[PDB]
């Protein structure tokens, strides 16, 4: 069974890059970075509003503005990017940023979860680090009611090695963070990706 749920809150790296299609499409960019502590993670993530719900923010988001996004992963042919369906804009009393090298704002203890169900695209892929850590990545296809959303899942230590004994085929239910990986190719191929590192794993057998 499809589920495709993702859950953000953190603060805008900069100010919101708004635009229209020709035929009037409402398209709001943005990118919210957030940080916790679990080992220490940090985060940009790239969300795109479409149509009235991104002209309801347009003009309106700042740099640093905190906000919460309900969104969902979308999948073409690669690239995985992060659809918002709605942003409400939050209170900053009591919440802490932190500042980036490059002077954006980053929200401390911030919201990154994702909850993903489908079934493996194929066998699970395990290897130990240097220090013997068990490293497991999932190919995840999820569908939704019709299109398939293609995801790659990572996992660490005792989640890993549970992982493990999964097969091509098996379903699987995820509550992870989003991560993405970023450098350049050979040449001057500036290259980007998102992913999800599971924090909790069960195999649905519907």
């Amino acid at each position: 069974r499809g589920l495709n749920r993702v859950f953000l809150i953190g603060a805008l790296a900069t100010r919101p890059d708004m635009r229209y299609t020709p035929a009037g499409l409402a398209i709001l960019d943005l990118t919210l970075a957030g940080q916790d502590l679990l080992r220490e993670v940090s985060w940009y993530h790239r969300v795109r509003l479409l149509g009235r719900q991104a002209e309801m923010w347009g003009d309106l988001l700042d740099q640093g503005q905190l906000v919460f996004v309900e969104g969902r992963l979308e999948y073409r042919q690669s690239e995985l990017q992060i659809r918002a369906d709605f942003l409400d804009p939050l209170d900053d009393r009591g919440k802490e940023r932190a500042e980036d090298s490059r002077g954006q704002p980053r929200l401390r203890a911030a919201l990154n979860q994702v909850f993903l169900m489908g079934n493996l695209t194929r066998d699970p892929e395990l290897r130990y680090t240097p220090q013997g850590t068990a490293v497991a990545r999932l190919g995840l296809a999820v569908n939704e009611r019709e299109r398939t959303h293609f995801v790659e899942v990572q996992a660490w230590r005792d989640l890993a090695e549970w992982a493990a004994e999964l097969r091509k085929g098996d379903g699987l239910f995820v509550i992870g963070r989003l991560v993405n990986d970023s450098w350049t190719s050979s040449s001057g191929e500036r290259r980007f990706q998102t992913r999800v590192e599971a924090l909790r794993l069960e195999r649905p057998t519907r």
